[PDB]
């Protein structure tokens, strides 16, 4: 099941091995065109300590280049040892439509 966090006006969603989307809430209900950081291309795992990376492209063209938007995803440990499983913790653009996302989780932790 997705994971979701909503930043000022987007709302983030994070399905695992399939895609992440970048959409607008209103009330309840996405309002309006619904935007694909990216669609599943790649995953690392290592274990035994951790690491977990993922890739994600071909989302949608951004209008700012016309080049398709693309994601990275870095697994990091929950610090706070939290009992609700992963989280969506920050998401980065670091160039235009390019975008990090880092997700917490008890399961990267030492
Ligand atoms: O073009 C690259 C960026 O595209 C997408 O962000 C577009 C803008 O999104 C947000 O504004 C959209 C909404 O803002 C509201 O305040 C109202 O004005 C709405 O009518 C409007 O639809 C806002 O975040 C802007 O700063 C963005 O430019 C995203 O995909 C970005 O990640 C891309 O950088």
């Amino acid at each position: 099941p997705c994971l979701l966090k909503t930043k000022d006006w987007w709302t983030y969603e994070f399905c695992y091995g399939r895609h992440i989307q970048q959409y607008h809430m209103e009330d309840s209900e996405i309002k309006g065109e619904v935007l694909y950081l990216g669609y599943y291309q790649s995953a690392f795992d290592w274990d035994d300590k951790r690491y977990h990376s993922q890739t994600y492209g071909n989302g949608s063209k951004c209008d700012l280049n016309g080049r398709p938007r693309e994601a990275e995803v870095r697994f990091l440990c929950d610090e706070g040892a939290g009992i609700s499983g992963d989280y969506i913790d920050r998401v980065d653009e670091p160039l235009s439509c390019s975008y990090v996302l880092t997700i917490r989780t008890p399961r990267l932790c030492p």
